[PDB]
């Protein structure tokens, strides 16, 4: 959990952390999940 904790913190403050939490975060989880619902 601390691992997690420490992508975390870095997605809230790293730029690319950051966006990369939601962007990726959105891709995975919207690809992944919602990718995998319509596709």
């Amino acid at each position: 959990a601390k691992a997690a904790f420490d992508s975390l913190q870095a997605s809230a403050t790293e730029y690319i952390g950051y966006a990369w939490a939601m962007v990726v975060v959105i891709v995975g989880a919207t690809i992944g999940i919602k990718l995998f619902k319509k596709f």
